[PDB]
């Protein structure tokens, strides 16, 4: 099977992925180049859905230039039953590659980190606050991590909904959601490539879990590790008060992503 987008022409050879209207399939175009095509389908869309698709698309679009941080879009077609996007194809999402790394090395953790937190920084700067920061948000495209989406229009699942690495300021306001807000979030995935769970995956009852992620009594564990460095980052990220929690222009200029070893 193939597909046409703006005239060209694209091949099928896999579909990499699905949630709710969507796929994400692998396609060639007549170069036999791989790319990676978002096809949404809006025959049951309603105006609140079409909005956030609409929202999403702008965004990729404008910050295309900004980063290459941000998952190219080449080209996308929009009519009133469907949507298709041609983006690089990457080799694999975060969140899958996370399960099926037996130990992550030190120096892919820290080349991540600062990918992770360029592409953050420069959403930040448009005013965009993610909000639903998790591994799943970022591909490996040629080991470089690159924001996939602004967790608007929908979650894919490769061919459930996590609280893990949701912000404290988010469940008290039940606004106070900043871009400190996603600076736990990441400071969440960081902790995961280090100890290898989320500061609370512990908690099964998910309303305990979240009542211990508001709760200053309850002391998030940070064991002694060779690189100091990242264990400062670590507890820098992972303060409730989003006041006294490090902002991402300042994680920049941290030791431990700007010296090695
Ligand atoms: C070979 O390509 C893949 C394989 C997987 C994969 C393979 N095994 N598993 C478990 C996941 C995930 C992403 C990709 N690549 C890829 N490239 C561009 C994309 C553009 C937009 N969205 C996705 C995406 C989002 N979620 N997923 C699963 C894929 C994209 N995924």
């Amino acid at each position: 099977q193939s597909m046409s987008v703006k005239g060209r022409i694209y091949s099928i050879l896999k579909q990499i992925g699905s949630g709710g209207s969507s796929k994400v399939f692998q396609v060639l175009n007549e170069k036999k180049q791989i790319y990676a095509i978002k096809y949404v389908n809006l025959e049951e869309a309603d105006n609140q859905t079409l909005d956030s698709y609409r929202n999403e698309i702008a965004y990729l679009n404008k910050l295309q230039q900004h980063s290459d941080k941000i998952i190219r879009l080449y080209d996308y077609e929009i009519t009133d039953q469907y949507i298709y996007m041609v983006m690089e194809c990457g080799n694999i999402d975060l969140n899958s590659w996370l399960k099926k790394k037996k130990s992550i090395d030190p120096w892919e953790r820290k080349s991540y980190w600062k990918n992770m937190l360029e592409a953050v920084h420069t959403i930040h700067q448009h005013g965009i606050v993610h909000s639903d920061l998790k591994p799943a948000n970022f591909l490996i495209v040629d080991g470089m991590l690159k924001l996939i989406d602004f967790g608007i229009a929908n979650q894919m699942q490769p061919d459930v909904g996590t609280v893990n690495y949701m912000p404290p300021e988010a469940i008290k306001d039940m606004s106070k959601i900043s871009p400190k807000s996603d600076v736990w979030s990441l400071g969440c995935i960081l902790y995961y490539m280090t100890y290898g769970k989320t500061p609370f995956q512990q908690i099964i009852n998910q309303i305990s879990k979240l009542h211990a992620i508001i709760d200053p009594n309850h002391e998030i564990e940070f064991p002694d590790i060779p690189e100091k460095d990242l264990q400062d980052v670590l507890k820098c990220c992972l303060k409730r008060d989003p006041k006294q929690r490090i902002s991402i222009p300042e994680l920049l200029a941290h030791p431990y992503v700007q010296i090695q070893t």
